[PDB]
């Protein structure tokens, strides 16, 4: 019911782990709640422009609206926050894009962002953060940050295995812990809440396999594994050891000096990719202090969340950091920010994060000329100092532009 | 066996939740491994100076060496990393100080820092981070950071309840989760590692009671509760709700506008302490971007670890951030950094973090004139630009001083 398939357009298809992409492809998009009604029109107008320019008129995306979040209840019953349908059309048309989603409070429904990521097994959350010349930054030297994050999306504490304090189930599990497993380290068991953090071999190796394979494809200098593993030996300490095992076994890694770090062969280039580890709290500090020593990061779901958001802040963008959730069978590109409902409908917020995730969506389909064009576009709009509220409270002599007008400034510069 | 009690000195005593502190008190100190052999001589020389000056000769600390870490095996059997004795002498003499401790790898022995913190129920880890005028910083505006962290120390994932992947126990607990509790959200159960994160009411309220009581004592503007609670409803989401319940019930909190944030009465001053919440990933960004809006932070063990280390980096100090572990019955002041064994014995490392934790130790005994004197001392040593390797690679026209020589520069300036 209510999604209308367009007339002209063909579905993308998978053949030999590679995508066959039509000249006229169907790409679904979820508009988003709150500021989604503003940034999703800017993204469609500028992607459309960037492929009319790049392929001088021969390719054209056919856009199809699908639903999640608040707009879905409007469209069906107030009861439904993620229609079973949406999950099928992201896997069928293989590549889709989304704006922001908030979830109802308390009321059973778990973060919709993670319902989608987990129900479609999008196990790689990829978050590249680089500096755009001319962005107001908090830090002194932000040009030294050019990092790419592979945050694991299927596991960690972020899975949602938790029981309410004084639940009949919470008491069921703490009794099992004290009686059957000999756990003395629980300080207060009466009125206590419990969560489970799982970490496995086949889940941490599929994420670090993609992170090393991406360093090889893009001629990157190092892969850092971050983990708070001196305290959590068997979940984060295990992920450090299992990621090293994999660079030894599937990628032929070899010892530097005498440890712990390894050296890996680029087959396409013969350069030497270093594989290292930093414990995550020291890493949080390492990213402000010695940022050029780090490049590709591989980490678990909660660590990757905090590191990404921190790195995005460092370089000047809570609001223009691109995102992708990727799996073997499909992919979803998303805006990374909140719904921000106070400033919604008014067209003043920044569309940068959703536009730069449409860039990431275009590089993945293999349309790199239209994507390099959307980044030529963003570097000029900003060099020319013409920008949105969030970059103008911060600087001198910038001209203030609305959200629909800033997309038109991206087209001007490509 | 081997700790020698000094001849002149009396033990500190507790009476009515307050300390009775002798003119000639006994304070134990654990030297530390690695750079501990260098920074612990600087701390003793400068504290001794700061009380000969302040009390013109009438008070004198009697220091007593107790043991943990590497030096303990030297002193007893190679088998013992934390002698049962040490735990008794910290609780008996009530206030003690430590240098850094590393733990043996793998080999059963859990992080010695947390064995001490957990076995002595030091449930408040207090970490104040402020900027010292003239420190090389990564960020543009570091003077805006003056924060104090109450990291909870008894719980969270940081407790150490974890089982090896493919352990007989790990399979015991995942079978209980799938069969008896109906857990479907575990992506890969074969070859999977598990950890438990507990969060309770009597544990989160004793930590937030201290954080509000400290804001009242020191005339602070706000108390922020950080939690990644939109994803972890029942451990971190529970700690947000339980900390609000406590400012309503024991401190008379009242609603601002209409939520969620509260307003609390200062009885000593009638000013208005705001109680707010930020979800932890956005907080990590909020600390770089709007740092003046935050003051006292209350958070769980893993969150408090990452936030502290990040805040310490922001302002210019991985290596001069003070620390205290506090409980109802005793307290331990510590250096926050690693053992750094490469640079050990050579006397080149910074002694700032252990000295500034001896400051914190002196304010707690109630000797505030000797403590204000140790901070007059550090602000001048740095204004005068005379400093250690770690602050000299970073700046212009500084004179290079060794570690024992930098303590002598702190005495000069008080």
């Amino acid at each position: 019911s209510k999604v209308v398939v367009p007339a002209q357009g063909k579905k993308i298809t998978l053949q030999n782990g590679k995508l066959n992409v039509p000249e006229n492809p169907i790409i679904p998009y979820i508009e988003g709640d709150g500021i989604g009604v503003d940034v999703t029109p800017a993204m469609l107008k500028v992607v459309d422009a960037a492929v009319e320019k790049a392929y001088k008129g021969e390719r054209k995306i056919s856009w199809m609206e699908i639903y999640t979040g608040e707009k879905s209840t409007q469209v069906y019953g107030q009861d439904v926050w993620l229609p079973a349908e949406t999950l099928d059309l992201i896997r069928e048309y293989r590549v889709a894009i989304k704006g922001p989603l908030t979830t109802p409070v308390g009321g059973g429904i778990r973060s919709l962002n993670v319902a989608l990521r987990q129900e479609l097994d999008l196990y790689i959350c990829l978050r590249p953060v680089r500096y755009y010349q001319g962005t107001p930054s908090p830090v002194k030297h932000p040009e030294l940050t050019d990092m790419v994050i592979f945050r694991e999306n299927s596991e960690d504490i972020y899975a949602g295995i938790e029981w309410k304090a004084d639940s009949a189930d919470a008491e069921k599990v703490i009794k099992f812990l004290r009686e059957e497993m000999g756990v003395k380290k629980i300080r207060f068991p009466e009125h206590c809440g419990i969560g489970i953090k799982p970490c496995s071999e086949e889940g941490t190796k599929r994420l670090v396999r993609a992170a090393i394979e991406y360093a090889i494809a893009n001629d990157r200098d190092s892969v850092t594994l971050v983990h708070m593993g001196n305290i959590m030996k068997f979940t984060e300490g295990a992920f450090k050891d299992w990621g090293y095992q994999l660079a030894r076994e599937e990628f032929g890694g070899e010892l530097i000096d005498g440890g712990p770090w390894l050296k890996v062969k680029n087959p396409n280039t013969g350069k030497e990719i270093v594989i290292k580890d930093v414990i995550a709290d020291a890493f949080l500090q390492q990213i402000l202090l010695r940022p050029a020593e780090y490049d590709v990061i591989a980490c678990m779901n909660l660590n990757g969340d905090y590191i990404s958001d921190a790195l995005a802040a460092q370089v000047g963008g809570i609001g223009i950091a691109p995102g992708a959730n990727i799996g073997d069978e499909c992919a979803l590109f998303e805006a990374t920010h909140g719904t921000a409902p106070k400033y919604a409908g008014q067209d003043k917020v920044n569309p940068g994060s959703i536009i730069l995730s449409a860039e990431m969506m275009l590089r993945h389909m293999g349309w790199t000329e239209a994507a390099d064009l959307i980044v030529k576009g963003m570097e000029g709009a900003i060099n020319a100092k013409t920008v949105t509220y969030d970059f103008e409270r911060l600087m001198d002599g910038a001209k203030l532009l609305k959200c629909s007008e800033f997309g038109d400034a991206i087209i001007e510069n490509m």
